[PDB]
DNA sequence: TTTTTTTTT
């Protein structure tokens, strides 16, 4: 009776949106330039324009939702007629549904509607293809001929024979023919629901979900999703009875977001602050009192130098720091808090890792009995940041196994006749406690530590924690009694906000080296081996990875507020925070 | 339409070449000659001289391919009738298609269309038989028929049997008779893509190849290739419903290449510089400042020397090298540039190898139930490098493993009834830290090393490497912030002609001593064995293997200037080299 | 059972 061919077409040229410029209008025509075939629509922005047809799509979607593409067909086809003969249909996806219900909440009443799920991704499957319909021929003397044997209906998931040929009403033998057969892709994920939503005492629980088309490679394992799609009962072999009448529950995805332009200019005003690296700094874990210099540290490491690939070799651009301090000096609370800020993050324990699952596992599939590779901790955290908390209760023997990684960022396996190389350029900060467990002044440094120089000299910092109560406990008590009444501190930048400007800088910024800072760098370096050679008692060693220490950390902090450019301040900056951490470690400079 | 078998003709017959020598008529005339049954064709030749034959090519192949087959059989069969009753017919195989799709990026659109993807092969499958078309005999009482079931048709990938007797239009069941089949050779590869072209924390993928024909064997593990074919979906258990509408996909492959004389040419004048030793020990790692002598080393290790084959017994012609030093003394980099310019090369590390992954693994075949042997790296390394990285981190129960393979060049298994001897003609390159982390000067060599005399005896050099700050750091932190700048040295051969120029080298030259070398050896390796006895508290021991490794050395410089005689000159270098390993050891000359 | 990599008494 009512037809929103018309007002969906309206809706996609008329929508005056924040700007007031049409920004669908756009979504299309950036769709048509490199042939996307895929559109993301608002939910919200539906309900704005007309009430009524929202309700339609979340409630309708299974009927009204091919109605909708066919018409976004001929509109994009009217635009460019050339758009034939490399797509043949489109699809509309649409995001931000309120219908959110958790992952064990779900009843049997929440199947068949639109709903939306968030969860982690957790296992995918290689894309593979699933016929949706099928070409036959009759293998009989007589017939020789050919059809499709699912007429006038998509072809269902579970595959079937004709009984009776078609085309000569006699039943015998059918060969199928991939030639004439159409294809779709298939896509299988595993989503598992969030620690925080996990009730108390019981393991969190998982969901099957099936990406088709081109929602197939569109998130990696350990990322936070939001789908959107309809429920439906799982079925293996329906023609086996002998009651199992049990069926699980598995998801047909419509819609998968990850984790827009106003943010990149809410980003572009925050870094034209002259004192933004102040800030950046003050923001690091504002729930600590002091550690001003591990705080400067922490944000390096957070935003990285830049690595460098050439012809020959490649160099290293990421940033280790290592702590050492008492206990209850708090190191595991700013660690937990770069876990969270950090756009890509693992958290692991000394104790609670092995040199296996720290980088590669060779294990065999009970399946097939053949042996396959696993990815480890190192390797998940590839373009992140690996978090190794308690390293000094490592085994020292299991803590080698990660010194390939810390420096040219590959892990090699060499077992049960597999040789393979994965990459594992991932920043690691570590912290742990003195040998005595509190630190001892009247023992040297060397054995304090009691770490291998090898280990040792793979870290750009390594600070020293010592808790010595003096005149600011009075500081500290007042400052933890506030943050346990609520009391907060302004002018912080939030972690959401912090999260996207980091992001962004790792992205898009690529500082350069100028002659100033050259020999600002050469000056220092040469101060290092004269005074570490004079004082050859030093636990640390003062090698060309320290050379390249001082490179990185100057780009990380031009590249802090996205500058261009490795200007003389950036280097002094670089010398400046080397000197503490050359200071912490007994080292007078 | 227009007949494509003229102008196809008239394309072999009529194509100038670079020298205009119409090269492929002397590929016709070598296939005649060597009844080699196979023509491989460059695209872009196809293209220069017709467009439009070659856009039917990529496009037509299925229908193209035998009409041109079927006019070059007649051509060949023409020039030479004695070519047939030998051949029974040629394939056409085209090479250079413009059409490059990466593994990972594979859709349903490219299913049936002629692509070309590079990546590494790494299992493949012995050569087996498959049925192309079958002769049965329908056995019954009254038949005694036989027939070929797939009448005017190919028999299908499915192995499928005739219901009805053609010849008496009955049921029953048919004999297949092996005598009157017609086979076809068979064989199933796996490639995997390319470690540059992976995404960050993500395992790389595979894809299912199958060879048939001459094709077969054309290539072995571990070899980087560039397929072309048609890809299709797999087809493993029709038989049995249970859904499963879900199929893998498969390549047909049509052409393959691995990894000229114009490169000859190139590699020819090469060697006529006097000074071409010294070009090719500068172009050894151009990003590492310094570390002359073990340049130079490297350097021999990559051509080696010559293996001598007797009647009795054999003697391995290659060179090993093992280098201990400090921390930061880019002892890794050197490695990683050695596994990138060597033609073959595999790369393990001291903890992420084991004794059955470094030689052979004994792995039970689940579907039959028996053992059966995998190729270790050493073996897969057979006639290039290993490279074992952190060899003092592997446990010295594993480490004794390879003691057999560095010297006799076999690996010996007796092992769950299996009894075999696989070759492990490899040079095997090492680098570790001392017992220390740091060498420590007033500490004798035999605690540094921390290493057993036998391995050392097995090596053909060892360097020690001390990070001793002086006058030579500021040069050396001007070059590396030069590197990091983008500046390249230059006058350096690139890596892809010095990889060219090794692999000539290995295949078509072979020194041969000079009396004048042969005096020279001995004098020195009496001199050298009586300071030996001198010190016996050396960890190192001369053992007559030295005597051996002089001779590799002078065949190896002789074998790095193209020539055919180790002349005085040769000797000089292989006894100059010799006197820094033995100095850096701590033994004086 | 027997060979292998792995976490576990
Ligand atoms: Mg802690
Ligand atoms: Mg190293
Ligand atoms: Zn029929
Ligand atoms: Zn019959």
């Amino acid at each position: 009776q009512i037809d929103y061919r018309d007002v969906f077409i309206e809706f996609l040229t008329t929508f005056k949106g924040n700007n007031n410029q049409n920004k669908y209008i756009e979504r299309i025509n950036e769709l048509v330039a490199y042939r996307k075939k895929s559109l993301i629509i608002e939910f919200s922005d539906v309900l704005s324009f007309n009430e009524n047809l929202a309700y339609e799509i979340i409630n309708n979607t299974k009927i009204i939702l091919p109605i909708l593409e066919g018409a976004l067909y001929d509109h994009i086809l009217q635009l460019d007629p050339t758009y034939q003969r490399d797509i043949e249909k489109v699809h509309v996806r649409i995001v931000g549904i309120p219908r959110v219900i958790e992952l064990r909440k779900i009843r049997s009443t929440d199947i068949g509607k639109l709903i939306t799920i968030d969860g982690i991704l957790v296992k995918v499957t290689p894309v593979k293809e699933r016929i949706y319909k099928a070409t036959y021929k009759h293998i009989h003397p007589d017939c020789m001929q050919e059809f499709e044997w699912p007429e006038d209906e998509e072809m269902p998931e579970v595959l079937e024979m004709p009984t009776i040929c078609p085309k000569c009403g006699k039943p015998g033998q059918f060969r199928l023919i991939p030639e004439k057969t159409k294809l779709i892709d298939w896509q299988k994920a595993v989503i598992q629901e969030r620690p925080e939503e996990v009730p108390s005492g019981q393991l969190p629980r998982q969901l099957e979900i099936i990406l088709e088309d081109d929602l197939v490679d569109s998130a990696r394992p350990g990322d936070r999703v939001k789908v959107t799609g309809i429920l439906d009962i799982k079925q293996d072999s329906p023609v086996k009875r002998g009651s199992r009448a049990v069926f699980d529950i598995y998801m047909k995805v419509s819609s998968i977001e990850v984790s827009s332009e106003e943010d990149e200019k809410k980003i572009k005003d925050l870094a034209k602050d002259p004192w933004i690296r102040d800030r950046i700094i003050s923001s690091i874990a504002p729930s600590i009192y002091g550690h001003w210099e591990l705080k400067e540290a922490l944000a390096l490491a957070l935003f990285g130098g830049v690595p460098k690939v050439l012809e020959d070799t490649r160099i290293r651009g990421d940033i280790h720091i290592l702590i050492i301090g008492d206990p209850g000096t708090a190191k595991s609370q700013m660690l937990q808090f770069i876990s969270r800020v950090a756009p890509r993050a693992v958290y692991t324990t000394g104790k609670g890792s092995t040199a296996a699952g720290l980088t590669a596992a060779v294990v065999r599939e009970k399946g097939t009995g053949e042996y396959y590779l696993e990815a480890g901790a190192l390797v998940l955290a590839d373009g992140g940041i690996a978090v190794i908390d308690e390293i000094d209760k490592m085994r020292d023997e299991d803590r080698v196994a990660i010194h390939e990684a810390m420096e040219q960022q590959t892990v090699s396996i060499a077992k049960a006749g597999i040789v393979a190389k994965l990459n594992a350029r991932a920043a690691v900060i570590a912290a742990g406690n003195p040998k005595f467990g509190r630190y001892i002044s009247e023992r040297p440094v060397s054995d304090n530590i009691n770490l291998p120089p090898t280990i040792l000299s793979r870290f750009d910092l390594i600070f020293i924690l010592k808790d010595q109560p003096g005149e600011q406990d009075r500081e500290l008590a007042n400052y933890i009694l506030d943050v346990h009444s609520g009391k907060s501190t302004k002018n912080i930048i939030d972690i959401d906000t912090l999260r996207k400007y980091i992001a962004y800088a790792r992205k898009y910024v690529t500082p350069k080296i100028t002659s100033e800072a050259k020999n600002l760098i050469t000056d220092f370096f040469v101060e290092m081996r004269k005074k570490s050679s004079e004082t050859p008692d030093s636990p640390i060693l003062i090698t060309p990875r320290q050379l390249e220490a001082l490179i990185r950390i100057s780009e990380a902090y031009a590249k802090m507020a996205l500058k261009a450019e490795v200007t003389r301040e950036d280097a002094e900056r670089a010398i400046n925070i080397m000197r503490l951490f050359l200071e912490s470690v007994g080292v007078d400079m």
